[PDB]
Parts: C-alpha cells; sequence; structure tokens
C-alpha cells in the first residue's frame, strides 16, 4: 500500500518560546516509513522540539520552538515502492 500523504504541507507560524503542534498524514503500509527532515537538503529536526508519527500518518510537536526553529520543515515517507512527501516551511516569530 503505497503511502498517501495528504498533509496539506506548507508553512507554520510559531512564535519564539512557543509551542506548536504540526500534524500530518499518509496512507502508507505495511509499516511505512516517515523522516521528519528541515529542508536544507539534507537537515533535520527533531532535537530542537518534540515529534511523533504512525504508519498511515505522523505528527511532530514544538513545545520548545524558538527563532532558531525558524527551518524549512520537509517531510518525507515511504513504503517499499510507494512514496509521498510534505513540505512544511516553519518560521518563528
Amino acid at each position: 500500500l503505497k503511502p498517501k500523504i495528504l498533509t496539506a504541507s506548507r508553512k507554520i507560524k510559531i512564535k519564539a518560546g512557543f509551542t506548536h503542534n504540526l500534524e500530518v498524514d499518509f496512507i502508507g503500509a505495511p509499516d511505512p516509513t516517515a523522516t521528519w527532515t528541515v529542508g536544507d537538503s539534507g537537515a533535520a529536526l527533531a532535537p530542537e522540539l518534540l515529534v511523533d508519527a504512525k504508519s498511515s500518518t505522523t505528527s511532530i510537536f514544538f513545545p520548545s520552538a524558538k527563532r532558531a526553529d525558524s527551518g524549512n520543515y520537509k517531510l518525507k515517507v515511504k513504503n517499499e515502492l510507494g512514496e509521498d512527501e510534505a513540505i512544511f516551511e516553519v518560521i518563528v516569530q
């Protein structure tokens, strides 16, 4: 079952020293693989916030978001031969 990621994916206006709740969804299986990256063509995100993910979906946290968090949260999921991806430009104010 290829991953059908429908998460709108666009941007994320978070504030500094704030908490965000990133959400996403994708029908991938069996047991697909979703990676939460941060643009940069190789950069990733997680240790600068919280992150969660499910086989047919995924969502990550930003309870510790700050000006630095200002990055391009790019997530890419897959599943054997099915592949999907959602771009999330996250900024902080």
